[PDB]
């Protein structure tokens, strides 16, 4: 059977699977619900949730603007899949792949390029925001509404949203990275979700790949934590190596010295635990990276951090 | 005992342009006319060249600190760091910090800041910005570029990131020219440490590009950015580092649904593709199609006409 492996990449050579920026650091969290939908992939290469392969697709939208309403979330964007194919709301997914998986405001830019009868080929771009609290944030149903900076220079044309960062809303709705949006809006229940993840062995905590993403005002730290980085997902999708057990023991190595700094459990469904108690930002050498060691079971006892 | 060379298995819509952070839209072969892009450059055995780095989010991005303001259109002086935040060394054997744009034009996107040190550390701001690679202050090799921004009154001398969104022509006779390299050290200085120019070296052959139509911020520009190999291939070759057994790999474009080979192409050691065709031609091929490595050939191999 095909041997399992990780790509060999340092933290600064990794992309966050939940927001399109590099990983900054590793962090282990005290146990308190973690159920992100981007950055979800099994070790044998099955994408889950809203996970797709392109880093530039994460928290992006593609579609057409078709209407406007007299509300702050003004511009109605009918979604396509990121690859431009028609979105099917009956698909067994929580929302179009790449849809943001947190409550907050995503800021970035919208761009348009006209087709058809009105000035075909004409383009425009400007700052925009997508609130995932909005009652018009209904990506599962096939649309989201945009806030934009200049309502007078925007048309009913093919549109792309390119994310840049996140924030709390200015009306006080907070950025909550672990709270899922309502993908079909008010009074609906999310479906086809990747399951929640949590440690299942005493003394263990989740380990995250952490980024501090851009914010657009105020003091928010911009923390987005992912379970496994995008390049690992891309690798597992390519390799599709059979999982020999429920846990891949992995070692964080300093390649300059050859030493193992600590060990961790990489679970079959695509998340990591370590043996530690308390919130702890790791501060480890810049050339460090994980390597696969061996297959173990759920009850393997890790060396403490 | 050579490690077998391979490509990742990815359809066009599962590929990222290595010269701008967007997906590939189509394949295009061009009539012969100089092609010397610096992003998206990697040898088949995994050696990154030019200004190529590994992350799609790094392509046409900048990171550093704004340190000065000048009274000109390109107003805000951004002292660059490497994209990973480490100190940039202008004496390194690269053309410019990795990720620097490799074309003449304007890149538009957003700048964001997050303060450090004593002055309101943790405070943030973000707004639209433009970087003109025609600017005499576009001197990334020397360690800085100047930014145009939307709101000059809300911008500080603090850590800054530029996130690209699209490209455009610049104003009054400075067009977006994807095959014209900027002067990385500014006027009157020669670019150095460049990835080499690429061209077909066999009669009847043309380059094949992975083409994207990127966003533009006004006007009618098509936003065409062509790359030699997509970012995921670069990432793959960097991981694999398979020895190249000749200067030319034969690759076939296959429809996995039918198992049929649609056409063949040469994938050259320095990381670019040629096909046997005459004339500008946008390919129209099945959505599930993808290249697979067939075998190592050589310069004398005559491709079947595309
Ligand atoms: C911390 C600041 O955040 C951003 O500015 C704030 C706006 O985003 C908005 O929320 O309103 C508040 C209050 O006016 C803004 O903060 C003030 O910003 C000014 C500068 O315009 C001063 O810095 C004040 O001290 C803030 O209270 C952002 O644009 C700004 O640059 C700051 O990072
Ligand atoms: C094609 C248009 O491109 C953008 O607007 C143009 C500006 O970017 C700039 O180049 O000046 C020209 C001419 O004034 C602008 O075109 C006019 O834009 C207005 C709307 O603001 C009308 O569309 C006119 O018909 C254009 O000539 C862009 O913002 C705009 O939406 C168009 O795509
Ligand atoms: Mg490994
Ligand atoms: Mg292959």
């Amino acid at each position: 059977s095909k041997p399992f492996s990780l790509p060999i990449l340092t933290l600064s050579e990794l992309t966050n699977s939940r927001f399109p920026v590099p990983i900054d650091s590793l962090f282990t969290a005290q146990n308190n619900q973690v159920q992100c939908q981007n950055g979800r992939c099994t070790l044998d290469g099955e994408l889950q949730g809203t996970t797709q392969l392109l880093p530039t697709g994460i928290c992006a939208f593609r579609g057409r603007v078709t209407a406007q309403i007299n509300q702050r979330d003004r511009w109605h964007m009918q979604l396509q899949n990121l690859n431009g194919t028609t979105y099917d709301p009956t698909d067994d997914v929580p929302a179009p792949l790449g849809t943001p998986d947190f409550k907050g405001v995503v800021f970035g830019m919208v761009s348009q390029r006209n087709v058809g009868n009105d000035a075909p080929g004409s383009t425009r771009a400007q700052q925009a925001w997508v609130s995932t609290y909005s009652p018009q944030f209904v990506p599962k149903l096939g649309s989201v509404n945009l806030r934009i900076s200049d309502n007078d220079d925007f048309q009913f044309q093919p549109t792309k949203f390119t994310p840049v960062g996140v924030n709390d809303d200015d009306d006080g709705h907070p950025f909550r990275q672990w709270e899922l949006p309502n993908y079909s809006g008010e009074l609906t229940l999310n479906m086809n979700l990747a399951p929640p993840v949590a440690p299942n062995f005493p003394g263990e905590q989740l380990l995250f790949f952490r980024s501090f993403v851009p914010c657009s005002g105020g003091y928010n730290q911009g923390i987005i934590d992912c379970l496994i980085p995008q390049e690992w997902i891309q690798h597992f999708y390519q390799e599709s190596a059979p999982s020999q057990s429920d846990v891949a023991l992995i070692r964080y190595v300093n390649p300059d010295t050859g030493r193992t700094l600590f060990e961790a459990k990489l679970h079959r469904s695509g998340y990591i635990t370590v043996a530690h108690s308390g919130d702890y930002p790791l501060v480890v050498p810049a050339n460090g990276h994980f390597r696969f060691d061996s297959w173990v079971n759920q009850f393997y006892s890790l060396a403490p951090m």
